[PDB]
C-alpha cells in the first residue's frame, strides 16, 4: 500500500501560485494507473500530465494545463503503488489572491 505522508502545495495551507502538486507517498506509485482530480470551487481544473520522475516512485507530479489562478482547491487521489494495491484520500488548500 501506498499512504500519502505529505504534499506541496500543503493541506489547508495558502501558497502562491505553484508550478505543479507534489504528492509524496509511503511506497512506489504508479503514474500510469494512478488517477488524479483537481477542482476549483466545483469547476474541474485540467490536468496535462501525471509522472514519478525519481527511481523510488515514492513522488507523484501532477502538472495542471494552466497556471493555477487564486482560488480554493480540492484534491482527489486514488493512488495505485507497485504492489498493484489501491489507496485514495482527499485534500483541500488555497492559491493565495
Ligand atoms: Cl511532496
Ligand atoms: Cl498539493
Ligand atoms: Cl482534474
Ligand atoms: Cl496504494
Ligand atoms: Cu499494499
Amino acid at each position: 500500500h501506498a499512504h500519502l505522508k505529505s504534499a506541496t502545495p500543503a493541506a489547508d495551507s495558502t501558497v502562491a501560485a505553484p508550478a505543479d502538486l507534489r504528492l509524496t507517498f509511503s511506497a512506489g506509485v504508479e503514474a500510469t494507473f494512478t488517477k488524479v482530480s483537481l477542482s476549483k470551487d466545483g469547476t474541474e481544473v485540467a490536468i496535462k500530465g501525471l509522472e514519478t520522475p525519481d527511481a523510488d516512485k515514492k513522488t507523484l507530479v501532477v502538472t495542471p494545463a494552466a497556471p493555477l489562478a487564486a482560488g480554493n482547491y480540492k484534491v482527489v487521489w486514488n493512488a495505485v503503488s507497485v504492489d498493484t494495491h489501491k489507496s485514495n484520500g482527499e485534500y483541500s488548500f488555497k492559491v493565495g489572491q
